[PDB]
């Protein structure tokens, strides 16, 4: 399982919030997808979200004037936390207080959505956003299909490859 980058250069972010963020998300969907994550539900088609240097750059626009992003119809998530030491370990725990998020965590796992960004400002706080290409809707079911094993698995999207039984596109528009 290694982080999937297109773009670019909205990708402000150091490496490691960025694979931090980006293995916190497709960790947990990779687990999902073949059925083994305490409390999500049976195995189902999923797709890993794509890291895209664009919509980091609108969940940075995101963060500087909030309502951007829904003007774009686009999914968005938020985690920020008070912390004193490394700014990195602040993250690390955030996000497993994030991970307790019942609402957060809709998004975050929705197996239609192929691609996301995220950026985040120091205030000591930090604040992040993400943005994801697609939001799902209250009382949508996300069961179905099955974790893939080869490309044909993949059914959501066109043109998708399936890698460590998750569906990868980059054409989902
Ligand atoms: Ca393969």
């Amino acid at each position: 399982d290694i982080i999937v980058d297109n773009q670019g250069s909205g990708c402000m972010v150091d490496r490691p919030f960025r694979e931090a963020i980006d293995t916190f998300h497709n960790g947990l969907r990779q687990r999902i997808a073949k059925g083994e994550a305490e409390g999500y539900g049976p195995a189902r088609e999923m797709y890993g979200l794509v890291y895209d240097c664009g919509l980091e750059e609108e969940a940075r626009k995101e963060i500087k004037l909030p309502g951007y992003a829904d003007l774009h119809h686009r999914g968005v998530t938020r985690f920020s936390g008070d912390y004193e030491g490394s700014a990195i370990s602040a993250l690390k725990e955030i996000l497993e207080t994030f991970s307790a998020d019942k609402n957060s965590m809709r998004q975050v796992v929705y197996p239609k959505a192929t691609r996301f960004g995220c950026s985040g400002r120091l205030r000591r706080r930090m604040d992040w956003v993400c943005v994801y290409d697609k939001k799902p809707k209250d009382g949508e079911s996300f069961e179905g299909g099955k974790p893939c094993n080869e490309n044909k698995d993949c059914t959501y999207y066109k043109g998708s490859t399936c890698e460590w039984n998750l569906c990868y596109t980059f054409f989902a528009a």
